[PDB]
């Protein structure tokens, strides 16, 4: 069953810790109040309970770490100076299949639901106007192009420094989501990428350029390389082969930047990545030429968010126990951190293969 740990410690981003504003770093201060919230409540129903009432009392702490592979790494080694963190699912699936049972899946986040995507069974079916997820895409469309992303204002889309939150309903909790496609050009530019793509002529549409992500993401490479395959059946075998002997058709670059690349014409992103980036950023996100546009394609199969994992040592009770805690802060309203990632909610994982596990290989399929 484990050891009780009167000491856990949450590793977190470093970028995101060490991070601040105007020289004022904030991050720190955030996560401080969320440690005093959950110590309290922790410690509460620790000691209402007869089965944990006598081990001590524990404290919370956080720890930076780069990135998610140092997150992974360091729970499997199963060591206390590194208890728990949140984890990407589709990372964790893949991680899991190479290393079985090396580290404990718990708890899974929610986040508000998109008004645009409320309904987590929509699959690929066959790219048509029919589809589901080209009729999602429409959606975004409607929100994004029609009533322009360069115009929104703070008070229009309500923005509140995090999120524009007109583009959610909080009332709706989402435990999944997607990635999608992104196409930019003039009028005779869009209209040749669909007819490729309902043509399903592979080699044209590739050939007007595509921005990705690392080989390893979810929801910029492989979410949508799974559409791509189904989409244009048997005309390559993974993006992998087909960008080794057609490179200059591909790039690593983040879909907001699409607008300034005159040879790209195609991006992958989170679905909704708009949402949480400010459009008065310096960087100028998303912004085209003028006579270009910006529009969505489709949206692809939905995957679960992110994961909390323990390292497997730690004491069963004390893990439902922590899992327990967050549940309540984000009912309670006492979680300061959280939203700050996009996790609104969090859900006991009662099942992980059948609650992740499937739920993510359905999608790549
Ligand atoms: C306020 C806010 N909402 C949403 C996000 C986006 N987001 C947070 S967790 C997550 C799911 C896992 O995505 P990611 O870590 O990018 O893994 P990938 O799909 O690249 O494998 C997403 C899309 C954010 N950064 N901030
Ligand atoms: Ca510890
Ligand atoms: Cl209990």
């Amino acid at each position: 069953q484990g050891q009780w740990d009167k000491s856990i410690t949450f590793g977190v981003s470093e970028a995101w810790l060490n991070k601040k504003k105007g020289g004022e770093k904030v991050n720190k201060e955030v996560i401080n109040t969320f440690l005093e919230n959950f110590k309290k409540e922790f410690n509460k129903l620790k000691n209402a309970n007869d089965k944990t009432k006598n081990f001590d009392d524990v404290d919370f702490k956080v720890t930076p770490i780069q990135d998610f592979t140092v997150l992974l790494n360091n729970l499997s080694t199963d060591n206390p100076e590194l208890d728990f963190g949140i984890n990407a699912s589709g990372k964790l699936v893949e991680f899991l299949k190479n290393n079985p049972g090396i580290i404990t899946p718990a708890l899974e986040t929610t986040t508000n639901s998109f008004v645009f995507d409320k309904e987590k069974d929509k699959f690929y079916v066959d790219g048509t106007d029919s589809d589901p997820l080209v009729k999602i895409a429409k959606e975004i469309n409607k929100i994004f192009v029609e009533t322009p992303y360069a115009s929104w204002t703070d008070e229009n889309h309500k923005w509140n420094g995090n999120v524009y939150q007109s583009v959610y309903d909080p009332t709706v909790q989402a435990n999944f989501y997607r990635g999608m496609i992104w196409i930019k050009g003039n009028d005779e530019t869009l209209a040749k990428i669909k007819k490729a793509w309902n043509d399903k002529d592979w080699n044209t549409f590739r050939n007007f350029g595509i921005l990705h992500g690392k080989d390893n993401s979810s929801s910029k490479f492989k979410l949508e390389e799974t559409i791509l395959k189904n989409h244009f059946q048997n005309k390559f075998t993974t993006l992998n082969e087909d960008r080794s002997a057609h490179p200059n058709a591909y790039k690593q670059k983040s879909a907001d930047t699409l607008g300034t690349l005159d040879d790209f014409h195609i991006a992958f992103s989170e679905e909704g990545s708009f949402a949480w980036t400010h459009n008065k950023s310096a960087t100028k996100p998303f912004e085209t030429k003028a006579n270009e546009k910006m529009e969505a394609l489709i949206v692809t199969n939905p995957i679960p968010y992110d994961v909390g994992v323990f390292r497997k040592s730690v004491n069963q009770l004390e893990q439902n126990l922590i899992v327990q805690t967050f549940i309540n802060l984000a009912k309670n309203k006492q979680d300061t951190y959280g939203p700050l990632l996009g996790y609104n909610g969090y859900k006991k994982i009662d099942n992980f293969q059948k609650e992740i596990v499937e739920v993510y290989e359905k999608a790549i399929k």
